[PDB]
């Protein structure tokens, strides 16, 4: 099943904030490593709506005052 | 350049050895593997898609109705390895 | 509103880290990721401009160091939504 891989890097101040934001829009699960260049979250969304849907949400709340980038991949999901 | 198949597999870290030696077994040249919260990610181009799903198929059946995890592919253009 | 962009991977040798990351901030590269990783090693991922610029950061590090270290070098689509 082909699905998008959200992607999002941001300063690792914000790792509970948007935590909360991905579980509260419905994602099952997600991944989250710490990087150098900061946390890097990655998010298989059912759809595209919700990987736009958390983009939204985390940009507008919080690019205005820290630095990140959103980025989606295609994947296809084998299992889980 | 060549298009390759980015196998994704994320599971619990105490499957590392277990999948490791799944990974090189298939024929995998090699992988990359990191500690992430959210576990152990690991990262394989393999040479077809062929041997992405086999090395899949063997960590689903073999852990996930025991273990979390998710196995996904991306597609990955190589450029250099 | 939204942006199609190359994401370049590199996996290398840790000791090269300064190196590579120097190549990627002479390319023009904007930013960049580096993570440890095991298969120690490091890994880059660098939104790249174009396409011209991911080729030309890969051909460094690539003819640079490849025939001595250990690496792979690869190519994702990645489509930027903010940032």
């Amino acid at each position: 099943k082909r699905a998008n891989k959200l992607v999002i890097v941001t300063e690792k101040v914000l790792l509970k904030k948007v935590a909360k934001i991905i579980e509260e829009a419905g994602a099952t699960g997600y991944t989250v490593v710490d990087t150098g260049g900061n946390v890097k979250f990655e998010v298989l969304t059912e759809n595209r709506e919700m990987a736009e849907k958390i983009a939204d949400q985390v940009a507008i709340k919080f690019f205005t005052d820290y630095a990140g980038i959103i980025y989606i991949c295609e994947a296809e999901v084998l299992y889980g």
